[PDB]
């Protein structure tokens, strides 16, 4: 279980509990890639960014 930060190669393993990851692209811009990194699950998206977590690896 690992996932790809933003765009080079640059993944990491992610820590057990958190077997899942996110990439939080902002609304506010159409979907400007912010953040991105290894979690559980996605805490509520704001309006002016939305976090987009998925469990699969890579998916960010």
């Amino acid at each position: 279980l690992k996932c790809n930060q933003l765009i080079p190669p640059f993944w990491k393993t992610c820590p057990k509990g958190k077997n899942l990851c996110y990439k939080m692209t902002m609304r506010a811009a159409p979907m400007v890639p912010v953040k991105r990194g290894c979690i559980d699950v996605c805490p509520k998206s704001s309006l002016l960014i939305k976090y987009m977590c998925c469990n699969t690896d890579k998916c960010n």
